[PDB]
């Protein structure tokens, strides 16, 4: 029963869409000490500390590839929720080491920060771009989930538990598609473009997320990649709900990107244990004190799955028509 | 063209390594190759076994862009072999894999540019396709930021491109050679992984000879794959050891059931040409180039829409008595 | 002259740095403009609202020496905008804004001087005079480090100059654009600080345009301040709020009543112009320079012994009718 | 009473005219168990341990720049004095990295370390250059100051109180103005170099500073900025101590120089407190564990000042005769 | 009685001779509750992990020039035994800086993160070419041996031991002169090179170094660098064992090689204390704690020696006859 | 040739520092001296008393390779005594040492190759042959670097040679220069190590003439070692004390009895001249070298077989009266 009661949080790229719901959900519903929002841009702290005026917030200009001023913010803190990243796809394409610095050297030194000011709880996110990925920005994601699980392979003098909650796009997000059908058809949008008519996408919303987030942490043991059940869309769908009256022309495809998005791959279904509404796909490695992964914290039991599983999105159990969309716009 | 060439080879004491340098003395007029790897044992034993002129070591680490630069002034053509590639120990230390390889990387090609490299080559791999280990991550980073170099201009241009194909027969301590130490073991029982296990196989002279050949390809900015066969890994043991117990020890942490070389979702990127394939870049350049016509005017073209160059789905086949002959 | 030059500029999708792009591409014959900063969700918008053939995005940290250096590549001019400027967070956050500020100038002016640049003009403030904020201090050694860049020599020279001048109406979140959001919030109370208030009042266009014609006016050395108006920041409100109450919610951590932009103990160093001032260098340099007569040979003079360009006593002020056509 | 009683005391720059000073009177006058030079040229420290051969003495080679030197000197440590510096206004301004470099990060790097070994006070030098400055040198004091005064608003499992100690030219300070007018009149003074005719300055002895520090920490709570009141003499006036009879040549200014300092900005008058002899500049900026600074540890009670105070150079209370600074030379 | 009783040991360079010697000696012989080596190569630990398939191991791949990763590593460490280093003279000098950054740098590390992770003791191994060195690789074992035993001059919450471990050829070890007469006659050895007919060097074992080394551990005090008694041979009669019947042609000379070896100087024969067996070289500075290197944790006495004296390999008691390598060979 | 050339020297307001800077003004046609140390007092003093125009300070550490690489821009010739030698305190701060002389060596190398220097010299110490204590490691290791720093190769050559001599009689705080503060102290109690105690002698002024001398000998790669009189550290007291007691202290961290400057097992890499030494290297370069003819034709030779160069054993000696006249 609420775990964040008194303990000081802190989340790296707070000021992100996921950081602002996530700090507003924790504030809301916990009895949370203190909340830390690490982030880069002053402009966006100074905006959220004002929409956020609430003196458990304390806000951090803070670079996560910058490891003696993450080792200085960490201190105290019990539990790190780490959302930093870069993660557009094409502009990661162009600037291959500015991503591979801020995801995979960020994680690494959030990682050494953590495990130095001893933290409890520690939840990095992950994303359906870094299961067999292509794209250079899901490669370093890839690289980021590989290090918080192996970082529970550690032995200090105070346990530090490592997870990843991986899940995939986030009904309009701060930059997505949704966010966009509604920005052209107000500037008067003479065509709203599209792509490969076999287009297919997980989807949930930036509350569910949070919540996942907050609920992972209720049942984490540590070196676990959650992964929740989420419904799938077709881009085509996704036409008809801010712009039915407007064409749309095809461009077919952009860098990096993918007719489907793998959550949990076929080569990884031995590893992987089924619940009533969310995966968990145990460490490939072994850590060295082991830890049960079919009985989470919250007492749900899980059972394997299928020796040939593979949790796709070109076909999934649940999906959503435009009405949801908008339902839940 | 290598002649009177200057070639510096990252990890050039590894098996590729050793091939590589080998290759290139006996068939190359290149005036200098520099071998710059970490380990003073094999260093010394290769400058042994190697006593020649135009051979030069530099001990030094890709972790070290100081060292590098260093050591790639006056070179003119740079083959990036150096990496951890040991998937399972990989998965341990990942962030000893992420320095060599995703950082190695980076250095070498900042020294490159540096000292004005013409060409550079780095050797990628299978598993960084479609990835699902630690290792693989960290070559499909590598790639990247081969293939990205190329937007880099300035008073002098450098070309960089990639090399990717599957498993070597008998590379420094890998599956056949194996299957040798456990005959001679006296032992009878063949550790297996599972029926379905498939991977591409190329030999270390095949590997080599493909990277000569791309140097003379490269336009810069490509992904040079070469067309070679699979073999399911139930016959590399039927074949060496017709007659042995094959105990199904599972499989090991990271490993796929087949590898792939030329993902599904790049099959518009590919173009297919008489023995290999290019993986065209993403991203488009200050300085187009045209894929379709390597430098040696060989025509390429365009594959069907579903393709995918896997291990599973191949249409050449090692035969049990051909792999023999590799050996 | 900017005909066919290479232009970067650090901060280039903050206020300033939009504006400056969109000035150099309407106005200038510039080959190419180089945006160099950190934030992927900006330089998406920006490259969207900036669909030109011209304009190029670097995703990089001032506080990155190595990627500035690749960046910096075959760059003739480069404008120095990036920084972190919130006074108050800056009270909170030093050395966020010392590495920012102070480390960053460092970096810009090694790369600058490694890739051989032509000239260099950095944005100071006016709070850098005689500072009392951290955000003023690591701007008072950023103008420094650039004006003794000048003594830097080699096979080739490069001309370093700031400009310095004070509040940007309505830039990326200030007073008035505030006093803007309060109307609409449909709130009758506007938060003052002290009657007394007053400040150097620019606008972005104004700004600029100063930068522009400084390239063309610097020997290198100068920190040039564009003659501007001050305003009793009582009338920011009277004429953006002619009707609505003013609640004294006091002063914020480091600020002044009054800004300075030219000091008193530095009026020796001080050379008047027709619209600017030239600062002289404290220091002297190897090769001299004769701040009397730019490089469009416009002569300047000394002014008076105790002089002082200061909010306080300016002989200019924007009236809230001229204000309220900024807007 | 004595709370040097057993700590063990480093101090940077320690080699320096307040270093020798400093460690001079806590030897004398202290049980302090050991006192740490920490400085970089060991003819100095060479000298300086034949001239303080005490065992109570350790010597360090080291440099304010480096933070793992720094981490390992301060190791065990109970009370900080930063006296490290590069001073030389006009030098300055020719050096402006080396002297950010070991002003700024040198700031940086002690407040690092103290913090690691969890030192209990901490008192970094400032000088009245530091206050609306005009040169580099001045500028990088100001961040110093600013990062010492900030280094509080920390939370570690031992709190470390840093605080600063501002005052003005140190009469006959190895390399000042007194120390001159000696230095020349002795290999024949042709002619003794002057500036402007309105030229004031604060005046205090190195042995005033160092019993004024030493005092500090006894009532510091931490965050403040100690300034002693003390007398003012225009630059005329010390034309008669050390050569009346010799002419002073004008060379009215030198590089980055100003007529008057500044000890406590109009600015900053709402943040200064008034006692018998000293002031305290408050924070700028507001601590998580606010401290009371009306009353100091000494329980001296203070008092705010004008609205309108400024407490400068060019109009002090008190004054000096070129004969108090002979009978103080 | 077996101080390695339930002790965490770290080995650097641990796949190398003495480090597969070594971790072979302690799992075989000692309750060590694990034993981690510490290296660069995959290749050989991937090796090493399987001929020594054993659940008190731990591997970590990591280099000595590393810091972060060595502070990683150490992490719950009692012992360190430092074996890492770039030893190929000849490859030392055109490889100056490598081996500087290996030997020197390596050395400082390791102290510093043993510092960090309060390790009980440390023995760094050294080499009889560390004594009035010609040879850069000798010069950089001298700086190390330097930097250990200063180590001990430090003052942490949990008194850490630094001592060093100084002996002659290894007979036989991967890549000297024996595992070369063996080589070279099985790939028709036209004939063995050879140099100088004074050529004289110090012997032992590889066992026997191990042994030494675990036995050091027991008597150590911190400070040390024991130096054990063993026997030399002129390198002629180790041209009858491996090849008597093969002509051995004459190089004269390598880079930076000595006609002889020293182990003790003369110059520091004050410094050296006799034993049974061994010698104890004294630090030549003081420690702030000081010890008595004259009676070993195992209470063995020891005297001092000749002010003359200097222990030699040109000249030493004991010998080896060509049998006598065979017969250890 | 030092005619219009720019030489930096690091350490250059040390002993050797200051001396050699006022015989390079004096004497050669120097266009720059730059001056490269720490200290901003020691500095300001200098330029105070070396007031001229071809002189020029840069505050900079050797540790520092960024600094180095900025004041060595446009420099022909390099003079490298910056340095930490007191052998006692180096002894109980290793690492400051280490990182000082070792890693200091290995800034400058990379800085002079990197800005082209012609020559550069590097001062080594007797301290430095079959050393003991941690400094003459340090230096050794020196020496090292430097020797092997002239295999490299690029566009540009840089020659890098040694200079190595024992004592300088009265240096900043030696033996000689105390044993006056004694006798100032109206002290009658002389402080002696051990009557055997020896050392090479050489003057401020011969040390700084020899290394003007190498420069213009110099091939690059050489060791060189003047040839200088031993003195019986007995005799240096009764010459500059005939009457006061001798209270025998012992031996400090770290001395010597006898100091060598050319080991016994390097004489075959020592070539001997009319009043010099040149030890050869111990590797072999790309570019050979013929030592034995310096490039004023100086024709050098072999050394016995058992030869050393030590101040035991040496042909000359220093005489209490002839010493007196050093002074
Ligand atoms: N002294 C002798 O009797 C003697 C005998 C044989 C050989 N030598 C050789 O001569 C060389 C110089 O001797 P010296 O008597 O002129 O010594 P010195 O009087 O101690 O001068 C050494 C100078 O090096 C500078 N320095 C020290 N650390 C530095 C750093 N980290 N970065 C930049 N500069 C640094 C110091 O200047 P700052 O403190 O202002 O930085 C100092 O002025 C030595 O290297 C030694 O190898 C001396």
């Amino acid at each position: 029963q609420n775990m964040l009661d008194n303990q000081t949080i802190l989340i790296t790229g707070g000021t992100g869409s996921f950081g602002k719901c996530f700090v507003r959900k924790v504030l809301d519903t916990t009895n949370a000490k203190k909340i830390i929002v690490y982030s880069r841009d002053e402009l966006k702290q100074s905006e959220m500390a004002m929409e956020f005026n609430d003196p458990r917030m304390r806000f951090f200009i803070g670079d996560v590839r910058d490891l003696e001023r993450l080792n200085y913010a960490l201190e105290g803190v019990d539990i790190c929720i780490h959302a930093a990243a870069l993660k557009h796809v094409p502009i990661a394409e162009y600037n291959p080491l500015e991503c591979i610095k801020t995801n995979i050297m960020g994680a690494s030194n959030v990682i050494n920060a953590c495990l130095k000011n001893a933290i409890s709880q520690v939840i990095a996110l992950s994303t359906d771009k870094a299961a067999n990925p292509i794209n250079l920005y899901g490669a370093t994601k890839l690289c980021s989930d590989k290090l918080f699980v192996s970082a529970n392979n550690f032995k200090g003098s105070s346990q530090t538990q490592f997870s990843v909650v991986r899940y995939g796009n986030v009904v309009g997000s701060r930059g997505s598609v949704v966010p966009f059908f509604k920005k052209l058809v107000q500037n008067k949008a003479s065509e709203i473009p599209i792509t490969d008519i076999r287009m297919t996408r997980f989807w949930i919303t930036l509350d569910e997320g949070v919540s996942f987030v907050l609920k992972s942490l209720k049942r984490m043991h540590g070196g676990e990649i959650f992964v929740p059940k989420i419904p799938s869309m077709k881009m085509t769908d996704l036409a008809k709900a801010l712009a039915p009256n407007t064409p749309t022309k095809i461009i077919g495809i952009r860098p990096g990107e993918k007719l489907h998005e793998v959550m949990i791959p076929k080569d990884e279904s031995h590893l992987a244990l089924e619940f009533e509404d969310f995966f968990i796909i145990q460490p490939t490695i072994s850590f060295q004190t082991p830890k049960d992964y079919t009985l989470t914290k919250l007492h749900e039991k899980g059972q394997k799955v299928a020796p040939d599983f593979e949790y796709s999105s070109h076909n999934n159990n649940q999906w959503l028509e435009p009405d949801d969309l908008l339902k839940l716009l």
